[PDB]
């Protein structure tokens, strides 16, 4: 009677007798043996099961088409509030079926850390797409982490533990690769430079019009109007009053309305807390709240330019060689010269840094002029970051997985 | 009615017993610890996490032994075979089956430091915390960062709070410390006992006891015509290098010290244990005495004509003697410059000269009458503030509190 | 406040979990079983330690199913898969976790034998015991010796006493029985219910329902032309009755049903007796057999009281009446004197006598009635009702405060 | 990592520790009992389950004292206090820590009745079973039916058989017993040692030691000019009534015996312990002497001129002396008629008459020499069948087998 089993065993009796909600887990930890793995089961979860979205979605939609005959399982916080096309069946996180799915599967696909209490056996292949070309230092590369409940050495310890299990790790470029290699204690061997499966549409579908037209009318958009997308990153300094009434975005909608309300419509992609605290009465058909829209890649395809600040998205939107603007209004707060960025913000991004909305508004009046004026820099940026993207990524993984599970079938 | 907390313990205990864990003794303690095992006549002592027989618990014990021989005394140690206790008390080793018994049974716990959180203080038992000194560096609640491993500033304070909340009485040296303790240790003034330290009763009761002074001086093979400097620097992390095999000679420069005072003085080195077995006192025999391992620091104080220190709470204890004090604070540059991470204004109201190099100090030390005269005011005012409390009856107060506390129980 | 029973149940349960013991199911239930677990509308049934869907619990249940259909019904079986149950009732396998959940939850236990002492009967649940017939041999307390396997007479009685005290209500057939129960089972008459046995409903209500009789007989493939003799020995440690002879004697008017013991049943090579001797041991409702039975042959069995309700003839073929303590008092009633039929120790004159049933009927009509009037004058066929109701009423009170 | 059998004990012992159970002493023993605990020169004696210091164990031990005073001898008692042991031996109270230490450490076990199944006779130790006498009633296996509450017949035998399989050596006093033991105890003849009983030594070596006979007689304050009769009825349940407060005078009728034998006899009454403390011998002073509580029955025999008894194993021990026996079997009809619940044929091959009324017994008893003669024939035949195997050296034999065993175990 082995000491490791005895421990798991007592823990479960505790959970069973005490009616702990965790019993579902302790039972799993016990019975989870290498033999439960059915070589043709695949589980997908995206952003820790809040969504059917991002690269796991596109890897899934590719495999549905060309490999219908596998068990496809999706993992969700609230399965019944998530709509999935196809042969996939869904599971609630932390439930009986959840641990089954994860025990049986030959392959794990996801774009974020999956929990450590989940047992990744030698048997199974865990493929990590992750969720973007980094601009802020992550994991190992961070210096201090005053994050509640844990120290920094511990938080790195646990991260290091997750990444050690990543059999494959996708990368959108050389620069992300070099970073991952250190940030995620990764081996170049295990890294796949192919680009993001979720970016595939940015290459394949950008000139598809019936498609652009759906997305546009699914959003009820003006027909004559060009589209600006605004997508600021989150900031604590701006959460006040429990989040009931916020101070109008510093971008100044009133102004943008006056200045561009006739040529443009503007898409506000905000953090969910800002979203449902944002009053847009008086801007109908001008500023559209687009914060809860399922698929961000679709929003990029219909955008004529992106306004952002410090985001992993500028790297995505780059694939389309369109104009970007960076409205870093609080940029002085951010550490004076901040090396807490991998890249050189001041120097090499595809657009102007504005710190005030009004130069930004004038500039927007005439896009074609910004496109020319910055064509040089857009290109340099496209070369450095977005050139790796075939439009073939979701196919490459779907095939890697297919090839993978032909062997196990013996 | 399912008893869920009991079930929990039974499981931990089974786990330990089956797995051959050393803590089987602890989990059994916890499972069975009934409020009934308390026996009014039993008292446990330990000082400094049970490394010693020393400090205030020692002096409380030796008092009660003389007037209250009748009670059951227990001392807890890390290593009992290496510690000698006068009197009737029995000695338990920490974490041992006997140790948990002692703590289960005692009506009274007496220590000068934190006792573990796994021990249970039943409402049945009185925990008397003497603590261990008038504070200079800010402690517990009043800190600002605890970059100390496995644990964060908040969970460190959380645990400290758990501990201080089991203190039935806490001993205070002066109004100053009381102020602090209230905040730093989240304490009720109701529970504070401004009486001075049972360990400084010898600094009041026995300064003029010329025979007792001699024991101490001969216990330490001291040359006879020589006056005595004691040196007691706090521990510095920085100054540790090379596995601690050879240290760069103390910055107080013994060699100069010899050449200036080798004739008239002898100097007692109260170093931290790691520096102490790294000292090379070859060539200073009969001048530099190691005294790091001396059982009773207060006895040292008694035979010391002056003290050199820096950022320690000992200056507060040695104050009762109204003797000279020097603060060789050489590394003060690298201590926040103008800092208030000390409760009191270190730059102004200590009882002596601050010296950043040892040469002005060494010279100064030639003439001890000129110092005493010079700083006498700074010295008297230091005393009026931090030492106006000790009447040398601290040991007595506590034993009578214990005995009074326990008559009650016998009805 | 050290809960010491709890502490023992935990250790036992941990010992089970670790040494992969089958009883882990049970020690879990013992730990967790609480009064709150009880749901007022859950009822459990088991007959004969869970081998059948049969007699008094079956009838109680078949009644309750028809009138109070919205309660949660559960049946306990040694093997649920080999037992068909009518209605909404779910089945549970003994010692399975569903078994314990079920006895823990249920507000009423209904059975006709002893239920295990490792099951807990709370101050909260109501255990209705129907037992299983009007006694002939002494049982329970009244016994003298029981050198039975791995148990001393008293420890056997200590444990009987333990069970019988859990009994909330205990069903009686006759004052004779009640006076016997009160002593045998340590019972207080307050808890006794002289209302007859529910399984003997049919033996009164459908005693003339011909179309029903006809389904029973053809559910058994019986001769359209013969009278039916039922032979129901009681258990002992070719047949004594001489089949070769009964055939030669009664082949022309009778066919004979043999209801033996499962282990003697599948040792009976009834070849050359097909269409005459019908093994009927593994049949379910014994009451249906009585209904189609023209007379009964038994010996020392409590079925003789059930069958008497029909006022038909009985023959007692007691071949081992010698090796039964000569003049035996081990019988609550006087066996040699008052019973509704002739005692035979040889099966040969039993046969001749049995050739014409009607001489026997008259020759014993006085004795037969005297029997009906002592032991059967209390069976109203309303019994299933009375219980079914009692339980229904019982779960109203406990569904109000 | 952990084996099933050890887990089970571990858990049993936790149950005993937590529940302050008297049996914790045992649970420990069972966990900690190693084949390695043994010390070859430790020997444990216990007789009649620790009731006594007595028969075979005593004499084997007393012999091993004189000739091997060098070993560790331990005696086991229910109450070590109420028992006096001569010699080096230390004593131990059954079920104390000491007690299990003893049976754990001992190379040899000497006993005359069953020792508990819960003690582990390691493959390392030699359990020598002397037993307590030639059977007349059927035992263990041959017993037909036993309604002893708490256990069923087959359980009883399984449990006896477990215990006999633990015996490395079974002493026998005759072939009669050997053929019996072989069956009744499930014995392999290899293990049986017909050497006679060590308690019977003195019945041979000392039948004539007049300085010694006298020492017994005068330890009992026996008259000078008077012969000794011994009576030794076995116990009967029938006679127990009324809290055992007031019994009915013996069937043997004392008042008669006094009238008849008085001027020439004194009668030693060896009754059951319960009949003794209930018997009123007032007015019979100097005639009937209560002798129930005597530490050594063999001494009693040495001094008796004859021995009245009934259905008892003692007739065989007395047989050695070739003296008259009577059998006052006053309830012989009750006892299973012509019972075969005995081994030997009762109505024939015992060395004296069977009386059922005690009045002919008494008269016949008036002239011993007529009986010694009229029955010399039956006495000698009896002596041959049952007593012609006692060298007087039984304890020496055992003593020396033990010594031998612990020479080889010494390497
Ligand atoms: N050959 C038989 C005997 C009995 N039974 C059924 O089992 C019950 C018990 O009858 P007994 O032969 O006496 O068996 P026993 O378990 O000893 O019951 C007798 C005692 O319980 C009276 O209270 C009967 O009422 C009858 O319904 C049956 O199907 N076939
Ligand atoms: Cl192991
Ligand atoms: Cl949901
Ligand atoms: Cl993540
Ligand atoms: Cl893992
Ligand atoms: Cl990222
Ligand atoms: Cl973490
Ligand atoms: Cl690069
Ligand atoms: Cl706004
Ligand atoms: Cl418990
Ligand atoms: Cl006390
Ligand atoms: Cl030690
Ligand atoms: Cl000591
Ligand atoms: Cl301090
Ligand atoms: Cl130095
Ligand atoms: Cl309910
Ligand atoms: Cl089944
Ligand atoms: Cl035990
Ligand atoms: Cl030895
Ligand atoms: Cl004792
Ligand atoms: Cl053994
Ligand atoms: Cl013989």
């Amino acid at each position: 009677f082995k000491v490791n089993q005895f421990r798991k065993t007592l823990r479960h009796v505790k959970n069973i007798v005490l009616r702990r909600k965790n019993k579902e887990r302790s039972l799993y930890d016990l019975t989870d043996k290498e033999d439960n793995v059915k070589p043709k089961t695949i589980v997908f979860e995206s952003f820790g099961g809040k969504n059917y979205s991002d690269s796991p979605k596109y890897i899934y939609e590719y495999m549905q088409k060309y490999y219908p005959n596998y068990r496809y399982i999706w993992s969700f916080k609230n399965p019944d509030k998530n709509v999935v096309p196809g042969s996939a069946e869904k599971v609630k996180r932390n439930s009986a079926e959840y641990y089954q799915a994860y025990s049986e599967a030959s392959h794990w696909v996801s774009n974020a850390r999956t929990p450590l209490y989940l047992n990744k056996k030698e048997n199974q292949t865990y493929i990590q797409t992750w969720n973007g070309t980094p601009l802020k230092r992550l994991a190992n590369d961070m210096k201090v982490v005053r994050m509640p409940g844990t120290t920094t050495p511990k938080y790195k310890r646990n991260f290091n533990r997750e990444t050690s299990r990543w059999d494959y790790l996708i990368s959108p470029n050389r620069y992300s690769t070099e970073i991952f290699r250190s940030a995620f204690w990764m081996d170049e061997e295990r890294i796949l430079e192919i680009g993001y499966p979720r970016n595939d549409v940015l290459v394949n579908r950008a000139n598809d019009q019936e498609y652009l037209d759906e997305i546009r009318t699914h959003l009820n958009l003006p027909s004559d109007k060009k589209v600006i997308m605004y997508a600021p990153t989150w900031r604590d300094d701006e959460f006040v009053s429990k989040g009931k009434y916020l101070f109008e975005l510093k971008i100044d909608l009133d102004n943008l309305y006056k200045e561009l309300g006739d040529d443009y419509v503007i898409l506000l992609r905000m953090h969910y807390l800002i979203s449902n605290a944002l009053d847009l009465s008086g801007y109908e058909n001008f500023a559209i709240d687009v914060s809860n829209y399922n698929d961000v890649s679709e929003l990029f395809l219909i955008s004529d330019c992106l306004i952002t600040d410090y985001s992993s998205v500028m790297f995505d939107y780059g694939i389309l060689k369109r104009p970007q603007f960076f409205f870093a209004y609080d940029i002085d707060k951010y550490d004076k010269g901040l090396r807490g960025f991998y890249m050189n913000y001041m120097e090499d991004l595809p657009g102007p840094i504005y710190t005030e909305p009004y130069g930004l508004a004038k500039e927007l009046k005439n896009l074609d002029k910004v496109q020319q004026q910055y064509q040089e820099k857009i290109d340099a940026f496209y070369d450095r970051f977005c050139s790796v993207d075939n439009g073939k990524a979701s196919q490459y993984i779907g095939d890697l997985i297919h090839k993978d599970i032909k062997e196990q079938l013996e």
